[PDB]
RNA sequence: CGCGCG
RNA sequence: CGCGCG
């Protein structure tokens, strides 16, 4: 997907083990964060993403 | 509408409860709205929310 | 306030 | 699936 794409190159970008949350994820890609997290969970769900729960929750490379 | 839903929860019968899903259809307004409406009301002391899934809304009872 | 919800 | 979320 051109979404899943875009969030996990966000990520390596940031290194090996950094995490980010879907607020920052839809401001610096310019995505309502609805859009955002839907595939968030759908990525996490396919183990490419670790959700770290939290307030709000931490997503990183799985 | 606060006084509508009152209204349509009080007509509804003396005990009787019912889902946000159902005044949704009942009163042609979008889940979302009737919901907002619904908690807030909760919150004045105006309805009852029960306990369950999905929640169910009637009218407090009242000293 | 965790919200992804269709 | 509880969702009301600004
Ligand atoms: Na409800
Ligand atoms: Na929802
Ligand atoms: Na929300």
């Amino acid at each position: 997907s051109h979404m899943e794409q875009r969030i996990l190159k966000f990520l390596e970008e940031l290194g090996e083990g950094k995490a980010t949350t879907a607020h920052d994820l839809s401001g610096k890609l310019g995505t309502p964060k609805k859009e955002i997290n839907r595939v968030l969970y759908s990525l996490a769900k396919k183990g490419k993403l670790q959700k770290e729960a939290g307030t709000p929750p931490l997503w990183k490379i799985a």
